[PDB]
Protein backbone atom coordinates (compact mmCIF):
# COMPACT_ATOMS: atom_id res chain seq x y z
CA UNK A 1 0.00 0.00 0.00
CA UNK A 2 2.72 2.52 1.17
CA UNK A 3 4.98 0.75 -0.80
CA UNK A 4 5.60 3.35 -3.85
CA UNK A 5 8.36 2.51 -6.22
CA UNK A 6 10.54 5.82 -7.98
CA UNK A 7 13.03 6.11 -10.80
CA UNK A 8 15.86 7.82 -11.23
CA UNK A 9 15.25 11.39 -11.95
CA UNK A 10 16.32 10.95 -15.75
CA UNK A 11 13.54 7.77 -15.85
CA UNK A 12 10.96 9.33 -13.75
CA UNK A 13 11.13 12.57 -16.37
CA UNK A 14 12.24 10.84 -19.92
CA UNK A 15 9.11 7.61 -19.16
CA UNK A 16 6.28 9.90 -19.69
CA UNK A 17 6.96 11.12 -22.91
CA UNK A 18 5.88 8.50 -25.99
CA UNK A 19 9.64 8.01 -27.38
CA UNK A 20 10.90 6.75 -24.25
CA UNK A 21 13.27 3.77 -24.12
CA UNK A 22 13.27 1.42 -21.01
CA UNK A 23 17.32 1.20 -21.79
CA UNK A 24 19.49 -2.00 -21.64
CA UNK A 25 19.01 -3.29 -17.64
CA UNK A 26 16.96 -6.16 -18.26
CA UNK A 27 16.69 -6.46 -14.40
CA UNK A 28 15.27 -2.53 -14.03
CA UNK A 29 12.52 -3.51 -16.39
CA UNK A 30 10.27 -5.10 -14.08
CA UNK A 31 10.18 -2.15 -11.64
CA UNK A 32 9.11 -0.08 -14.67
CA UNK A 33 6.32 -1.78 -15.35
CA UNK A 34 5.23 -1.95 -11.86
CA UNK A 35 5.56 1.90 -11.87
CA UNK A 36 3.46 2.52 -14.41
CA UNK A 37 0.75 0.26 -12.84
CA UNK A 38 0.92 1.87 -9.49
CA UNK A 39 0.50 5.72 -11.92
CA UNK A 40 -1.69 4.24 -14.04
CA UNK A 41 -3.86 2.68 -12.39
CA UNK A 42 -3.58 2.99 -8.71
CA UNK A 43 -1.31 1.33 -6.17
CA UNK A 44 -4.18 -0.58 -4.93
CA UNK A 45 -5.29 -1.97 -8.60
CA UNK A 46 -2.81 -5.07 -7.88
CA UNK A 47 -1.44 -6.94 -5.10
CA UNK A 48 2.26 -6.42 -4.85
CA UNK A 49 3.23 -10.06 -4.04
CA UNK A 50 0.86 -11.52 -6.86
CA UNK A 51 1.71 -8.72 -9.47
CA UNK A 52 5.86 -9.41 -8.89
CA UNK A 53 5.17 -13.05 -9.12
CA UNK A 54 3.11 -12.63 -12.19
CA UNK A 55 5.56 -10.19 -14.03
CA UNK A 56 8.11 -13.04 -13.02
CA UNK A 57 6.52 -15.75 -14.86
CA UNK A 58 5.91 -13.79 -17.88
CA UNK A 59 9.65 -12.36 -18.42
CA UNK A 60 10.14 -16.51 -17.98
CA UNK A 61 7.84 -17.60 -20.65
CA UNK A 62 9.11 -14.56 -23.10
CA UNK A 63 12.08 -16.91 -25.42
CA UNK A 64 15.51 -15.51 -26.13
CA UNK A 65 15.15 -14.34 -29.70
CA UNK A 66 16.28 -11.06 -31.15
CA UNK A 67 12.64 -9.21 -31.38
CA UNK A 68 9.58 -10.44 -30.07
CA UNK A 69 10.92 -10.95 -26.78
CA UNK A 70 10.92 -9.59 -22.95
CA UNK A 71 12.29 -6.08 -23.93
CA UNK A 72 9.61 -5.81 -26.44
CA UNK A 73 6.62 -6.79 -23.78
CA UNK A 74 8.04 -3.78 -21.61
CA UNK A 75 8.36 -1.53 -24.73
CA UNK A 76 4.69 -2.33 -26.04
CA UNK A 77 3.45 -1.68 -22.70
CA UNK A 78 5.23 1.44 -22.12
CA UNK A 79 3.65 2.76 -25.25
CA UNK A 80 0.36 1.60 -23.73
CA UNK A 81 1.42 3.76 -20.19
CA UNK A 82 2.02 6.67 -22.27
CA UNK A 83 -0.94 6.89 -24.24
CA UNK A 84 -3.55 6.25 -21.73
CA UNK A 85 -1.75 9.22 -19.16
CA UNK A 86 -2.36 11.23 -22.70
CA UNK A 87 -6.06 10.01 -22.51
CA UNK A 88 -6.55 10.22 -18.68
CA UNK A 89 -10.82 10.37 -18.38
CA UNK A 90 -11.43 7.90 -21.95
CA UNK A 91 -11.01 4.81 -20.12
CA UNK A 92 -12.49 2.54 -17.36
CA UNK A 93 -10.73 1.69 -14.68
CA UNK A 94 -10.61 -1.82 -16.22
CA UNK A 95 -9.89 -1.14 -19.67
CA UNK A 96 -6.60 0.31 -17.97
CA UNK A 97 -5.85 -2.81 -15.67
CA UNK A 98 -6.28 -4.86 -18.49
CA UNK A 99 -4.31 -3.22 -21.41
CA UNK A 100 -1.17 -2.96 -19.47
CA UNK A 101 -1.25 -6.85 -19.25
CA UNK A 102 -2.86 -7.79 -22.25
CA UNK A 103 0.67 -5.67 -23.38
CA UNK A 104 3.21 -7.55 -21.11
CA UNK A 105 1.44 -10.82 -22.42
CA UNK A 106 0.86 -10.24 -26.08
CA UNK A 107 3.27 -11.91 -27.79
CA UNK A 108 4.14 -14.69 -24.77
CA UNK A 109 6.36 -17.82 -26.25
CA UNK A 110 6.54 -15.85 -29.22
CA UNK A 111 9.18 -18.40 -31.38
CA UNK A 112 10.43 -15.47 -34.05
CA UNK A 113 8.17 -17.14 -36.99
CA UNK A 114 5.03 -15.26 -38.83
CA UNK A 115 1.78 -17.17 -38.51
CA UNK A 116 2.56 -18.12 -42.62
CA UNK A 117 5.86 -20.12 -41.39
CA UNK A 118 3.78 -22.39 -39.00
CA UNK A 119 1.09 -22.85 -41.79
CA UNK A 120 3.70 -24.02 -44.11
CA UNK A 121 5.62 -25.86 -41.46
CA UNK A 122 2.30 -27.37 -40.71
CA UNK A 123 2.82 -26.63 -36.76
CA UNK A 124 0.66 -28.50 -34.47
CA UNK A 125 -0.37 -24.54 -33.32
CA UNK A 126 -1.82 -24.18 -36.60
CA UNK A 127 -4.08 -27.51 -36.44
CA UNK A 128 -5.54 -26.16 -33.04
CA UNK A 129 -6.02 -22.48 -34.43
CA UNK A 130 -6.51 -21.54 -38.21
CA UNK A 131 -6.60 -17.74 -38.13
CA UNK A 132 -4.29 -15.43 -35.60
CA UNK A 133 -2.66 -19.02 -35.07
CA UNK A 134 0.53 -16.90 -32.58
CA UNK A 135 -2.13 -14.48 -31.23
CA UNK A 136 -4.30 -17.59 -29.68
CA UNK A 137 -1.20 -19.16 -28.58
CA UNK A 138 -0.15 -16.12 -26.64
CA UNK A 139 -3.87 -15.42 -24.85
CA UNK A 140 -3.67 -19.76 -24.15
CA UNK A 141 -0.43 -18.69 -22.33
CA UNK A 142 -1.59 -15.36 -19.87
CA UNK A 143 -4.60 -17.40 -19.29
CA UNK A 144 -2.38 -20.28 -17.95
CA UNK A 145 0.26 -18.01 -15.97
CA UNK A 146 -2.92 -16.09 -14.54
CA UNK A 147 -4.38 -19.94 -12.96
CA UNK A 148 -0.50 -20.73 -11.55
CA UNK A 149 -1.07 -20.21 -7.87
CA UNK A 150 -0.22 -17.17 -6.27
CA UNK A 151 -0.61 -15.54 -9.77
CA UNK A 152 -4.13 -14.57 -10.20
CA UNK A 153 -3.50 -10.81 -10.25
CA UNK A 154 -7.53 -10.14 -10.79
CA UNK A 155 -8.53 -12.30 -7.78
CA UNK A 156 -10.60 -9.33 -5.72
CA UNK A 157 -12.87 -9.09 -9.40
CA UNK A 158 -16.48 -10.59 -9.35
CA UNK A 159 -16.88 -13.05 -11.43
CA UNK A 160 -18.46 -10.67 -14.19
CA UNK A 161 -15.72 -8.22 -13.95
CA UNK A 162 -12.88 -10.93 -13.87
CA UNK A 163 -14.59 -12.39 -17.51
CA UNK A 164 -14.91 -8.35 -18.96
CA UNK A 165 -11.32 -8.01 -18.23
CA UNK A 166 -10.28 -11.38 -19.41
CA UNK A 167 -12.60 -10.40 -22.44
CA UNK A 168 -10.54 -6.97 -23.04
CA UNK A 169 -7.49 -8.79 -22.76
CA UNK A 170 -8.33 -11.49 -25.09
CA UNK A 171 -10.18 -8.74 -28.41
CA UNK A 172 -6.51 -6.88 -27.25
CA UNK A 173 -4.01 -9.76 -27.85
CA UNK A 174 -5.63 -11.29 -30.88
CA UNK A 175 -6.06 -7.28 -32.55
CA UNK A 176 -1.98 -7.72 -32.16
CA UNK A 177 -2.41 -9.64 -35.41
CA UNK A 178 -1.69 -7.21 -38.27
CA UNK A 179 -3.61 -9.03 -40.78
CA UNK A 180 -6.57 -7.86 -38.86
CA UNK A 181 -5.47 -4.43 -38.52
CA UNK A 182 -6.17 -3.39 -42.34
CA UNK A 183 -9.53 -3.67 -42.01
CA UNK A 184 -10.00 -2.26 -38.02
CA UNK A 185 -8.29 0.61 -38.96
CA UNK A 186 -10.55 1.25 -42.08
CA UNK A 187 -13.75 0.69 -40.57
CA UNK A 188 -12.14 3.62 -38.04
CA UNK A 189 -11.38 5.36 -40.46
CA UNK A 190 -14.78 5.48 -41.95
CA UNK A 191 -16.44 5.53 -38.84
CA UNK A 192 -14.04 8.93 -38.15
CA UNK A 193 -15.06 10.11 -41.06
CA UNK A 194 -19.16 9.62 -41.62
CA UNK A 195 -18.50 11.03 -37.46
CA UNK A 196 -20.84 7.65 -36.62
CA UNK A 197 -17.73 6.55 -34.04
CA UNK A 198 -19.42 5.98 -30.87
CA UNK A 199 -16.99 5.41 -27.48
CA UNK A 200 -20.51 4.93 -25.75
CA UNK A 201 -21.11 1.65 -28.35
CA UNK A 202 -18.98 -1.41 -27.04
CA UNK A 203 -18.12 -2.72 -30.46
CA UNK A 204 -16.80 1.19 -31.26
CA UNK A 205 -15.03 0.31 -27.88
CA UNK A 206 -13.81 -2.80 -28.89
CA UNK A 207 -12.28 -1.18 -32.42
CA UNK A 208 -10.56 1.52 -30.89
CA UNK A 209 -9.11 -0.90 -28.49
CA UNK A 210 -7.64 -3.04 -31.34
CA UNK A 211 -6.17 0.24 -33.15
CA UNK A 212 -4.51 1.44 -29.87
CA UNK A 213 -2.67 -2.18 -29.73
CA UNK A 214 -1.49 -1.89 -33.28
CA UNK A 215 0.06 1.53 -32.18
CA UNK A 216 1.70 0.00 -29.12
CA UNK A 217 2.61 -3.51 -30.66
CA UNK A 218 4.52 -1.14 -34.09
CA UNK A 219 5.68 1.80 -31.47
CA UNK A 220 9.69 1.26 -32.44
CA UNK A 221 9.16 2.92 -35.76
CA UNK A 222 7.84 5.89 -33.26
CA UNK A 223 11.42 6.45 -31.64
CA UNK A 224 13.87 8.47 -32.12
CA UNK A 225 16.37 7.53 -35.37
CA UNK A 226 19.36 5.65 -33.67
CA UNK A 227 17.06 3.85 -30.98
CA UNK A 228 14.36 2.71 -34.62
CA UNK A 229 17.43 1.93 -36.77
CA UNK A 230 18.88 -0.39 -34.14
CA UNK A 231 15.79 -2.22 -33.46
CA UNK A 232 15.40 -2.59 -37.39
CA UNK A 233 18.21 -5.06 -37.15
CA UNK A 234 16.09 -7.14 -34.34
CA UNK A 235 13.21 -7.22 -36.37
CA UNK A 236 15.15 -8.46 -39.81
CA UNK A 237 17.54 -11.08 -37.92
CA UNK A 238 14.32 -12.94 -37.02
CA UNK A 239 13.52 -12.47 -41.05
CA UNK A 240 16.02 -13.31 -42.22
CA UNK A 241 16.21 -16.55 -39.93
CA UNK A 242 12.29 -17.02 -41.18
CA UNK A 243 13.31 -16.73 -44.88
CA UNK A 244 16.42 -19.72 -44.74
CA UNK A 245 13.60 -22.01 -42.43
CA UNK A 246 10.90 -20.84 -45.91
CA UNK A 247 14.10 -22.35 -47.87
CA UNK A 248 14.94 -25.27 -46.08
CA UNK A 249 10.41 -26.16 -47.06
CA UNK A 250 12.09 -25.37 -50.27
CA UNK A 251 10.17 -21.96 -50.78
CA UNK A 252 11.90 -19.18 -52.16
CA UNK A 253 10.93 -16.42 -49.16
CA UNK A 254 9.28 -12.87 -50.04
CA UNK A 255 12.13 -10.45 -50.62
CA UNK A 256 12.11 -9.04 -47.15
CA UNK A 257 13.12 -11.97 -45.15
CA UNK A 258 15.57 -13.38 -48.20
CA UNK A 259 18.58 -12.57 -46.27
CA UNK A 260 20.45 -12.57 -49.76
CA UNK A 261 18.08 -8.99 -50.79
CA UNK A 262 19.62 -6.30 -47.55
CA UNK A 263 19.90 -4.33 -50.39
CA UNK A 264 16.28 -3.82 -50.98
CA UNK A 265 15.69 -2.64 -46.66
CA UNK A 266 15.57 0.61 -46.67
CA UNK A 267 13.01 0.60 -49.90
CA UNK A 268 11.11 -1.71 -48.06
CA UNK A 269 11.02 0.17 -44.90
CA UNK A 270 9.54 2.77 -46.77
CA UNK A 271 6.57 0.90 -48.17
CA UNK A 272 5.85 -0.25 -44.26
CA UNK A 273 5.62 3.22 -43.05
CA UNK A 274 3.60 4.26 -45.98
CA UNK A 275 1.26 0.86 -46.47
CA UNK A 276 0.95 0.39 -42.73
CA UNK A 277 2.70 2.88 -40.02
CA UNK A 278 1.77 5.87 -41.12
CA UNK A 279 -1.66 5.07 -41.78
CA UNK A 280 -2.11 3.30 -38.58
CA UNK A 281 -1.18 6.31 -36.33
CA UNK A 282 -2.81 9.29 -38.52
CA UNK A 283 -6.14 6.99 -37.40
CA UNK A 284 -4.93 7.29 -33.82
CA UNK A 285 -4.32 10.98 -34.02
CA UNK A 286 -7.60 11.35 -35.38
CA UNK A 287 -9.44 9.55 -32.52
CA UNK A 288 -7.13 10.35 -29.96
CA UNK A 289 -5.73 13.86 -30.61
CA UNK A 290 -2.98 13.60 -27.39
CA UNK A 291 -1.53 10.89 -29.56
CA UNK A 292 -0.17 12.95 -31.95
CA UNK A 293 3.59 12.73 -30.91
CA UNK A 294 3.61 8.92 -32.39
CA UNK A 295 3.00 10.40 -35.71
CA UNK A 296 5.21 12.95 -35.52
CA UNK A 297 7.82 10.90 -34.64
CA UNK A 298 6.68 7.90 -37.33
CA UNK A 299 6.76 11.06 -39.59
CA UNK A 300 10.61 11.86 -38.82
CA UNK A 301 11.96 8.02 -39.13
CA UNK A 302 10.24 7.79 -42.41
CA UNK A 303 12.12 10.94 -43.39
CA UNK A 304 15.34 9.60 -41.93
CA UNK A 305 14.90 6.24 -44.46
CA UNK A 306 14.43 8.26 -47.37
CA UNK A 307 17.78 10.19 -46.65
CA UNK A 308 18.86 6.27 -46.59
CA UNK A 309 17.87 5.87 -50.05
CA UNK A 310 19.40 9.44 -51.11
CA UNK A 311 23.02 7.62 -49.94
CA UNK A 312 23.10 10.60 -47.04
CA UNK A 313 23.46 7.99 -44.41
C1 LIG B 1 4.40 -4.83 -45.48
N1 LIG B 1 4.23 -5.58 -44.21
C2 LIG B 1 2.89 -6.08 -43.79
C3 LIG B 1 2.27 -7.17 -44.70
O1 LIG B 1 1.27 -6.66 -45.63
C4 LIG B 1 1.57 -8.24 -43.83
O2 LIG B 1 2.50 -8.77 -42.87
C5 LIG B 1 5.28 -5.76 -43.37
O3 LIG B 1 5.14 -6.38 -42.30
C6 LIG B 1 6.65 -5.28 -43.73
N2 LIG B 1 7.20 -5.12 -44.94
N3 LIG B 1 8.45 -4.74 -44.83
C7 LIG B 1 9.39 -4.51 -45.95
C8 LIG B 1 8.78 -4.61 -43.50
C9 LIG B 1 7.68 -4.98 -42.78
N4 LIG B 1 7.50 -5.00 -41.38
C10 LIG B 1 8.40 -4.47 -40.54
O4 LIG B 1 9.42 -3.91 -40.93
C11 LIG B 1 8.00 -4.49 -39.13
N5 LIG B 1 7.00 -5.28 -38.75
C12 LIG B 1 6.57 -5.30 -37.51
C13 LIG B 1 5.46 -6.25 -37.16
C14 LIG B 1 4.14 -6.25 -37.93
C15 LIG B 1 5.20 -7.32 -38.25
C16 LIG B 1 7.13 -4.48 -36.53
C17 LIG B 1 8.16 -3.63 -36.90
C18 LIG B 1 8.61 -3.62 -38.22
N6 LIG B 1 9.65 -2.81 -38.63
C19 LIG B 1 10.48 -2.13 -37.71
C20 LIG B 1 11.20 -1.00 -38.10
N7 LIG B 1 11.96 -0.38 -37.21
C21 LIG B 1 12.05 -0.81 -35.96
N8 LIG B 1 11.37 -1.88 -35.56
C22 LIG B 1 10.60 -2.55 -36.39
MG1 LIG C 1 2.67 -10.59 -31.87
ZN1 LIG D 1 4.42 -7.67 -30.48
Amino acid sequence: GLMQFTLPVRLCKEIELFHFDIGPFENMWPGIFVYMVHRSCGTSCFELEKLCRFIMSVKKNYRRVPYHNWKHAVTVAHCMYAILQNNHTLFTDLERKGLLIACLCHDLDHRGFSNSYLQKFDHPLAALYSTSTMEQHHFSQTVSILQLEGHNIFSTLSSSEYEQVLEIIRKAIIATDLALYFGNRKQLEEMYQTGSLNLNNQSHRDRVIGLMMTACDLCSVTKLWPVTKLTANDIYAEFWAEGDEMKKLGIQPIPMMDRDKKDEVPQGQLGFYNAVAIPCYTTLTQILPPTEPLLKACRDNLSQWEKVIRGEE
